[PDB]
């Protein structure tokens, strides 16, 4: 009667995607002007290998800033997507605090997470080399995935293996 519930948090800095992937995946629309301050979140049925599950995900927007809150928000979440944008070096070299906010709350080096460099679609202003960010997940154990919130790429595929990591890992 109960279905499994997997509880997905978006991190990273601002302008990287994490609204956007989130409003991709959950409605199927690219959305471009989503309010950069506003966290929000979302639940939606979805049959992982072949299992009826619910995903919750927390769109988190960094306004946020009392330290007791935001690991509150943290130590809630199951499994993280690690966002970064392609195009901007500076939001990739803040997915480090992200992962070290998580691993001071969750204290488990395992906790389900991807590293996600999203704006795989302008390939043309690319800021940050695959291989560096392959290299970084490589640090970490684990996954890079690049995505396009705006052609959809891999959006279900970040989601989705995130789920598989929560579901093996807890
Ligand atoms: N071209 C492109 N633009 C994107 C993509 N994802 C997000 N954006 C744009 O980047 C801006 C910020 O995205 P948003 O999801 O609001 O970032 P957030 O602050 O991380 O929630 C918006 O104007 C989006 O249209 C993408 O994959 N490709
Ligand atoms: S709450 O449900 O009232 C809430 C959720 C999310 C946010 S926020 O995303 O704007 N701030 C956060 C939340 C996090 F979990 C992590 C952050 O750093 C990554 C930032 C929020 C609230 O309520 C208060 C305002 O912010
Ligand atoms: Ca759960
Ligand atoms: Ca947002
Ligand atoms: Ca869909």
């Amino acid at each position: 009667n109960s279905l499994a519930l997997h509880k997905v948090i978006m991190v990273g800095s601002g302008g990287v995607g994490k609204s956007a992937l989130t409003l991709q995946f959950m409605y199927d629309e690219f959305v471009e002007d989503y309010e950069p301050t506003k966290a929000d979140s979302y639940r939606k049925k979805v049959v992982l290998d072949g299992e009826e599950v619910q995903i919750d995900i927390l769109d988190t927007a960094g306004q946020e800033d009392y330290a007791a809150i935001r690991d509150n928000y943290f130590r809630s979440g199951e499994g993280f997507l690690c966002v970064f944008s392609i195009t901007e070096m500076e939001s990739f070299a803040a997915t480090a605090d992200f992962r070290e906010q998580i691993l001071r709350v969750k204290e488990d080096e395992n906790v389900p997470f991807l590293l996600v460099g999203n704006k795989s679609d302008l390939e043309d202003k690319r800021q940050v080399s695959v291989e560096e960010a392959k290299n970084r997940a490589e640090q970490w154990n684990v996954n890079y995935v690049e995505t396009s919130a705006k052609t959809r790429a891999n959006v279900d595929k970040v989601f989705f293996d995130l789920m598989r990591e929560i579901r093996a890992r807890l």
